[PDB]
């Protein structure tokens, strides 16, 4: 007994960008783009066998499958082999980062990738990812459960396996959760002595074009709220920081940014209207306040549940990035459809 | 309840090309190539759930799967999410073009890709394709059923989303069918104010190497015939046309070509012998009759049905393209096997 | 009735290479690499339908699926369509080479690809592969069974289909087996009048960078042993040879190498400890003894069977290649997990 599952979701999204810099049209406004777009359809195959005592062997293979036909490859979404039992769970493979899992309580919007940032809290989710790694998940001991994860230096860099000439990009991810009477609160974070970021502050493979090496990269997230009684309100606080490691005397200088997000919604019969606010404060790059990284976003919308596996979706979102003249404003809205199986 | 399906088909095909131009061997003849070749194996996953009233949510993910191992990717064959009910059907995703669907009644031959043109009416099928799009399919109202399809400018060109600096390649596909007492007749066509063609007259993505931009591109197909009583006879008429839009004073000049095809077959117990004839008339390119596009093809063959899902196949085909000295003649024959699941 | 199956296997492997030449660290020693690594997870879809008499139609689509997410594509592992019945079996598609099948009795170790050579008898398995081809498998006529396989010139080279200007790389693979009272002994080999090798002596596509064309390439394998009674002992002997066909007066000169391998193991309840020894003799390249191709390897390890589909794995291996100063020594060990479904 092996099981097949997935999700299928598509919809048409509408958007426009207000950017003085790369738009020469009147007043910096882009035209308005109207597109049909897959929202991240997926399809997996998980299974489990009982081992005799409390133990169960477990595995999963999940792939991006976009109904627009733009994906390819196996196990490119969470996939793994593991063992489960008294002690809790132990998994190894392409694994959701403890911070990516905590992303559920923080960004629940559906959208195409060209809009993950305006129609979803994509900016705060920029720290989430999947990593080849080992992960331990503790049982829920009465309100509490815990997760510890680790990524090998030689899995975080494969070419450098035999010559340790590049500093380790091995990282540690760990989380602590608490659920009770609708109440929940969790802490999740990650730390890597050495890592590399692109200019959007997302982590990238060592040696990617224009990656900026960093030291002591750490991320902290804290979410809390209440989910039950046709009711949900969630508040998240995130803190990112690292030192400059790139060649040339900027090295040692501090990078850091703080984001906060809040979302609440209620189910009124089959409709669940929702709303989210998110803010990214000014950032300190190489020790200097850089207002290019500051932003504001609010998203509103609802889902009409045709059934427990099928929903109709709608949302509009607004985003403001940076300040003054380098200002970038994005506005989008969509209507789609999701079917879980 | 989600269902798995597909088809598997392979066979060995034999071929030779008579082309004075790119063959220096005696008299323009190529050697004779003998190959094992996948005929387009595929594998999908479709599903549906009832929604409460006459409505049903529907989806599919179908992928090219060639047993020779040369394919990769998900949803690269018709895949989609849709809703079905009283009003008929509504789908969105990688969708068979209304003209690709009408291809069933017009080219039913199985073959490898290196022979889609001699062992199949591939030339008349050059107007068929799949497009990210929305599609409506009307219920059969007593003999009649109808289909309307549309491809967004921003799905027909994604890079140009925000700068509308390139003319829309958005297109409309629509069909009308009629079935009764074995009798059927359908019209199917498509129209795009702006499109782009390669030299084989097939549509290509804006900006492909050597694509020729065109204006008012329209295709018309008409098929009619009789399928029942161990009996099938089909006749198709197709008309393609467009204006020249490419840079440089050839612009505005007319392109056009007409093709006709005919196929008939009968089931004598488990064998179904079949035969097809197809003709492409001289073409008018930039206002001038170009006999390079004219051709003649006849295909004969049969299928021995081992069971309702398994068949053995055989066919020979002959094709003549262009005239005089630029003449290209292709001849092939194959024997294969197909298994539907 | 179509069936889904596969295997999932991952584990962490540890390794170090002692190579004076490409390591400048003290004494030629590399650092020690510690990696999580997929061992070749896979997932297939096979099926069969009865045809009425003793005959059954059969098919399979099997894909590399690595839980680390590094694979993509369909049918890239054995996949095919075939017919089975009184006469035995007939298959066509991506097919395991008769010599790749005989690989079961000769290399049974699990490992990641970066260690297929030290943690597995990978070196002797260098002659195994999959080829688009047709294959016949005779029924077992009381102890004996047989296999004959063939790869078309036009499937072994596709570009050269119409101009036969390159000599045929078409090859023949054939095997003969015998099983009885735990006893078994098989012969398996292949022969190609023209082929091409890389410097590791593995076969490569015509025209690959740095491939060395060869004439009369033939491989001979012979394995024998006893598997039953919680008992296994296997001995293999292999002989490879070819003539030089590359441009420039080295042509016509003899290449040849001999390898032998031996492995035995016993099941003591759920544990099955195992051990293997393998040796590659000096090689004759262009008529000259080349000790660069000579090697020695011993692998020890066991599998603890959690159940008939789940095992825990462990192994260490040691390998010595070439002689004197060009000497390359590899040592690795791993612990992993496998789950068949
Ligand atoms: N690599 C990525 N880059 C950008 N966005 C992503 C990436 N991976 C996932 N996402 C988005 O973030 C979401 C993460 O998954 P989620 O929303 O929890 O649904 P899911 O993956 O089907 N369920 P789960 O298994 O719990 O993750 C996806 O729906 C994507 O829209
Ligand atoms: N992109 C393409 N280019 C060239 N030939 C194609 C392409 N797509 C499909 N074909 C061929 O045309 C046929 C179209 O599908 P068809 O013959 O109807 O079988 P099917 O796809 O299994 N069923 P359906 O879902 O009704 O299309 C395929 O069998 C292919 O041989
Ligand atoms: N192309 C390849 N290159 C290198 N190693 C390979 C290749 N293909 C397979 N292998 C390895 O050799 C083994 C061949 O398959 P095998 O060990 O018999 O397991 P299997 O493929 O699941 N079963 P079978 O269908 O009998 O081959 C795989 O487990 C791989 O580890």
């Amino acid at each position: 007994q092996v099981t097949l599952y997935g999700t299928i979701k598509a919809g048409v999204e509408v958007s426009r960008v207000k950017d003085a810099g790369t738009y020469k049209a009147q007043g910096g406004k882009s035209k308005t783009a109207t597109q049909i777009a897959d929202f991240g359809s997926k399809i997996g195959f998980k299974g489990q066998e009982d081992l005799g005592n409390g133990m169960k062997a477990i595995w999963q293979l999940e792939q991006k499958a976009s109904i627009a036909g733009t994906n390819s490859g196996w196990g490119n979404r969470q996939s793994f082999i593991g063992l489960k039992g008294g002690f809790g769970t132990v998994r190894a493979g392409n694994l959701n980062t403890v911070l990516k899992d905590s992303g559920d309580n923080v960004n629940a919007w559906e959208s195409g990738s060209n809009t993950e940032d305006v129609l979803g809290l994509g900016t705060i989710g920029r720290v989430e990812s999947r990593e080849i790694s080992v992960r331990y998940d503790s049982p829920v001991f009465a309100g509490f459960s815990g997760s510890v994860q680790y990524v090998p230096r030689d899995n975080a860099n494969d070419v450098d396996k035999y010559k340790h000439t590049k500093s380790s990009r091995e990282s540690y991810h760990a989380g602590l959760k608490y659920e009770n009477a609708g109440f929940f609160g969790q802490y999740a974070g990650s730390f890597a002595k050495y890592a590399d970021l692109n200019t959007d502050a997302e982590r990238v493979a060592v040696n990617t074009a224009n990656a900026h090496p960093v030291k002591d990269y750490q991320v902290h997230r804290v979410v809390a709220g209440y989910d039950a009684n046709d009711l949900y309100v969630s508040v998240a606080g995130q803190y990112e920081a690292a030192k400059n490691n790139e060649v040339g005397s900027i090295k040692g200088k501090k990078h850091e940014q703080t984001q906060v997000a809040a979302t609440a919604a209620y189910r009124f019969g089959n409709v669940t209207p929702r709303v989210s606010y998110a803010h990214g404060f000014k950032a300190k790059v190489n020790g200097v306040k850089d207002a290019n990284y500051q932003y504001d976003q609010v998203i509103v919308g609802a889902d009409y549940d045709f059934s427990k596996r099928t929903s109709a979706l709608v949302s509009a979102g607004w985003l403001k990035q940076g300040k003054g003249a380098g200002k970038v404003e994005q506005t989008a809205s969509m209507v789609g459809l999701r079917h879980k199986f």
